[PDB]
Parts: structure tokens; C-alpha cells; sequence
């Protein structure tokens, strides 16, 4: 038993990380087949960041200005192109460690693993949720740009995030692997706002299920609610509305525990209205929303990866 | 910026995980050079677990009764021996993915990464602290025995933990890689108690430093304390005593923030006596003790690994 926030094993992604240098800027790239993907602001000086014309800046660069290094070994750059907010560098060698992969656009409320890298060298791995306001709460210092997010389905790596920037209070923003930002952000050092965020209700319920599965059940009560009644409570507490689609997704956890989703909702309602009264659930004194239903099913059933 | 509980990249350890089967029991093994290490209770039936004589049980087994599989490929077992609570299976092939490694005995209050595996297949990675009572709070289902804990110093993997058993409330126990249990535990399904645990004070202070470094500073106050005065407070709250050795270890974080350790102690004292008043620190509503000083320095300075 036990329930922990868990990342995917990172080995398949470690084999794809490279260092990309353009002039004075060193950040990370992702090497898959004969292409290296990295944030396009690798081409910028500090002053360019304030108001960049990326088309004009990239015109000043040639293949030989992009220094790509895979471990100690230099890659030869034979082409370059900009796709949205990423740069793609064509190299003369296919990465012999290329895993089976896809590029996916993750939905708000879903999770992924981040392999934080510096100078093309993997530092550590952690899980993130894509917040409803299209930000993540990660750990990214200067040098981490180009670090990626991913999920692993058996042997296939689905890349979903590349790190670009930070917003006030350690809030992080980035792109899919086609260079499209999640959310309203642009890659310019100028005032920008993230939306109001909201709590991912289906994820809170999944985590309460995880708690019951792990024997932490003090918060279960004699009550029930309706979808409508729960949703009036969700709206007062800045929780996203619960839908029948979410009830259906919670089915495996309802079946494992025998606790109907609307009875677990009545527990959640009492925890929102009354607080935790100094008690903890799965070692937390707050209601946790960064575990998806799949995350709880996968962990509380033991799925693995080749 | 940002501060997250982060595991080491797991690729070097993924390349060492195998499946070990003896009769009806399948669990994980660790393949380094031409040896596979696994928990010795792989040899037990369910009934044997209740009161095993491991010497007598192992005598009934030959090399060809240990089925070792590395991916889809079978290893040949050419010798077996028991060392404390592990079995060592000599195989006829050195693991070609063997990293630079050491076996270390971790101290209480230190952290390590766990690569949770099932059937020899890596499932996920998370960080654990060795509690002062020589247990860990992990996520281990049936099939996870033999999963290991480790740290990475640049390119060298220091293995420190192998998973064996669970105690009430999802508390986990296991051995070093010489098969010596951490704590008082024995590998028998009979009543056993873990000691009273205590909170790792130096780790709480490191995490308050992490909070200040990340701009979360509402809990800083106009007060100071002494080592003696703080320690009377630590004892009332089941915190380990703070020593000058711990003050010295916190030096890099004191220097980064300009906040003397005894001034941060005065903040900790007020948080213990008054609680958090419904506020959070680095996204937590509890005081966190599973980050070492090195963990905070490494993350809040960006150290990486080859
Ligand atoms: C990466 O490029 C990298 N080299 O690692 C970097 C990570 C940050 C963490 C400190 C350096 N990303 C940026 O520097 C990024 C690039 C400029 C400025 N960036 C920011 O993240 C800035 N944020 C920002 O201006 N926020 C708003 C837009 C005002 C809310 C920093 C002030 C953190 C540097 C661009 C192109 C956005
Ligand atoms: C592993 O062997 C494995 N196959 O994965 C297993 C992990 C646990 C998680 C459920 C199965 N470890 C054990 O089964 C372990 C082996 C027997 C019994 N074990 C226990 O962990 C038991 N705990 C226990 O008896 N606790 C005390 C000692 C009474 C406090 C379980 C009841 C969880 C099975 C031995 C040799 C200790």
C-alpha cells in the first residue's frame, strides 16, 4: 500500500536530451530522429527578450551558429526552421536512443512528468498537472528552458510540454512540441497575466478514493448529495463543476471502494465547508488536485512500462 | 524558481532491473556485473512467511529453480548464496548496462529515490526519507519487493535500499544491499513494532530556507532564540534536537538568504506553538521534513548528473 506522487521512469527521455547554444545562450534541446527541438528564444540576447522580432533575429543565424552537443560529442546542424515558438535543427545523425514517441497536446487537469535538465544534463524528475489556467507549478531555474514533459504508455513516450518561461509566484509556462503555448502566453519579457485558476474537482475526488483505498477514511460521512447541489458548493469554493463524464471516469475507483461518487461528493462538500480540523489525508493538510483518476487507478493497480 | 520534491533521473537504475521467480513467487532483482540481488523471501510459500527457517528453505533450491529474466531474455544462474536478508544469484553474463555503483548504508533523515518496479518492469520514481525510526513512507503494492532506493553523484549510483515489507498504516521496511534491515525488523510475517518516529528538524529548517528563497516569507518574525531554548520547544513537539553540526550544514542556505539559523529557529518555534493559521508554505499546510539541506542546495543551485 501507500500513495505517492510518482513520475514516470525517465530513462527513455534522458537519452534524448542535448545542449543547444546560440551565441551566449545555453539551454536544452530534445533530439528525436535527426531533429533537435528547443525554445526559439535561444537566439535572443537579454535585450532582444524585451521585444523580439523572432523572424528578423533568426535571419541573422546560420546552421553553424547553433552548437548542439550530445554528451561530450558535437552534432552537425544541416538545417534550421522555426515552427511557432520552437526551433527545429536538422542534424546529420539520427539519435540512436530515439524511443517510440508521439507529440500530444495535453488537456487542462491532466498530469505529466517533467525531466528538469541544465546544460543538456538531466537533474531530476517530478510530476506536474496542467492547471485549468494553462500554467504548471514546477521547479525551473535559469538553464532549464527546453526541459520537457511527457507521459509513457508502455514503451511509447508522449511528449506534451517544453519549458519556456516563468510568471509571478513561481508559475511556469511553455509549449507543446509544435511550439504552441499552452494558455495566452507569448515568449516576450513584457507584462502578461495568467487567468484565475480553479481546483480540478475530479482529481480531488480521485485522491479521496486513493485515501479510502489506503485506509484513511475519517472524512467519510452518513450524507449524500446531487450533482446540482454539489456543483453550487463547487462554485462557492472555486472548484470546476462535476459532470456525468467525470462520474463515469471515476467508475473504477467507485467500484474498488464500493463508495458511490455522489456519496464521496458529500464528503468533499463537508471538507470544503468545515476544513480538516487539523487532520491530514494521505499525509496532506490540504485537498490535493494534481492526481488524475488514471494516476490513482494506475498506482492503486500497479501498471508498468517497457 | 519553484520548489518540488524531485527524484533522480532513473535511467541508470532502469537498466539494472530484472524479474526473479522461485516457484510461485515473482519479484524484482537488481542485476549489477554478474550478480542479481533480491529479497531472500522469494524462496518462501505464503505459509513459510509466517515462521521461515531460511537456511532450510534455501537448501531445497538449486541454481535452476531461480528464473531470472532481463526484458524478454532469460539469464543463466550458475551460483546462489544468502547474505543476511538478500539472495545473490551469480549469472553467466555481466549486465552490459551496469553503471558505476556503490552500496551504501543511508543514515536516518537522509533521502533517496525509489524506482518502484513490478515483474522487473519500472513503474515510477519518487523520493523517500529514511525516517528516524528506520521506516519509509513509499508506494509499494504486491510485486514491488526488490525495488531499490538510490542516490546519484554525477555518474555513480549509490544503492541504499531494497524493499521487503509493510508495517501498519502503509509504513515500509527494507534492507541495504548487503541484506541488513534498517531498523529492528525481521523478514517474518509476525507482530513487529516500528519505534516512535520524530520530525527531522534540520530538514524542516532547510525547507523553510527553500520557502524564503522562493519568496514565501510570511512566517519570518522579529524574534530570535538559542539552541537550548529552541531544543526545549523541539522536545515538546517531538522534533529531534538541533546541534551545531546541523547549524553548520545549513550554512549555504543561511548565506544565500542572509537569515541566521537561530533566527529561522525562532520562526519555526512560532509555527509549532501557533500553527499556520490556514496559510501554506511552498504549497503545503504542514511543516515538511523530507527535504535534506543538500536536497534544497542542489535544487536551489541546479546540480546535474552524467
Ligand atoms: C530560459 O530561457 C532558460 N534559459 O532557462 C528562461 C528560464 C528563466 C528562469 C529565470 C530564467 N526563460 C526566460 O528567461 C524567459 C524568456 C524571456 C524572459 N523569460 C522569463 O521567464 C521572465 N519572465 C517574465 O518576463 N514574465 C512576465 C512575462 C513578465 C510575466 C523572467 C523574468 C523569469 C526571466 C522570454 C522570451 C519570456
Ligand atoms: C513482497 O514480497 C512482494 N512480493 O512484493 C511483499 C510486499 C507486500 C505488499 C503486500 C505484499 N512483502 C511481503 O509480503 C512481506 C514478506 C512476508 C509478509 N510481508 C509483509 O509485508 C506483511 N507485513 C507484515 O506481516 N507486517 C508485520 C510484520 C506483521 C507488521 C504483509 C501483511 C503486508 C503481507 C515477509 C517475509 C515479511
Amino acid at each position: 500500500s501507500g500513495f505517492r506522487k510518482m513520475a514516470f521512469p525517465s530513462g527513455k527521455v534522458e537519452g534524448c536530451m542535448v545542449q543547444v547554444t546560440c551565441g551566449t545562450t545555453t539551454l536544452n534541446g530534445l533530439w528525436l530522429d535527426d531533429v533537435v527541438y528547443c525554445p526559439r528564444h535561444v537566439i535572443c540576447t537579454s535585450e532582444d527578450m524585451l521585444n523580439p522580432n523572432y523572424e528578423d533575429l533568426l535571419i541573422r543565424k546560420s546552421n553553424h551558429n547553433f552548437l548542439v552537443q550530445a554528451g561530450n560529442v558535437q552534432l552537425r546542424v544541416i538545417g534550421h526552421s522555426m515552427q511557432n515558438c520552437v526551433l527545429k535543427l536538422k542534424v546529420d545523425t539520427a539519435n540512436p536512443k530515439t524511443p517510440k514517441y508521439k507529440f500530444v497536446r495535453i488537456q487542462p487537469g491532466q498530469t505529466f512528468s517533467v525531466l528538469a535538465c541544465y546544460n543538456g544534463s538531466p537533474s531530476g524528475v517530478y510530476q506536474c498537472a496542467m492547471r485549468p489556467n494553462f500554467t504548471i507549478k514546477g521547479s525551473f531555474l535559469n538553464g532549464s528552458c527546453g526541459s520537457v514533459g511527457f507521459n509513457i504508455d508502455y514503451d511509447c513516450v508522449s511528449f506534451c510540454y517544453m519549458h519556456h518561461m516563468e510568471l509571478p509566484t513561481g508559475v511556469h509556462a511553455g509549449t507543446d512540441l509544435e511550439g504552441n503555448f499552452y494558455g495566452p502566453f507569448v515568449d516576450r519579457q513584457t507584462a502578461q497575466a495568467a487567468g484565475t485558476d480553479t481546483t480540478i474537482t475530479v482529481n480531488v475526488l480521485a485522491w479521496l478514493y486513493a485515501a479510502v483505498i489506503n485506509g484513511d477514511r475519517w472524512f467519510l460521512n452518513r450524507f449524500t448529495t446531487t450533482l446540482n447541489d454539489f456543483n453550487l458548493v463547487a462554485m462557492k469554493y472555486n472548484y470546476e463543476p462535476l459532470t456525468q463524464d467525470h462520474v463515469d471516469i471515476l467508475g473504477p475507483l467507485s467500484a474498488q471502494t464500493g463508495i458511490a461518487v455522489l456519496d464521496m461528493c458529500a464528503s468533499l462538500k463537508e471538507l470544503l465547508q468545515n476544513g480538516m480540523n487539523g487532520r491530514t489525508i494521505l499525509g496532506s493538510a490540504l485537498l490535493e488536485d494534481e492526481f488524475t483518476p488514471f494516476d490513482v487507478v494506475r498506482q492503486c493497480s500497479g501498471v508498468t512500462f517497457q
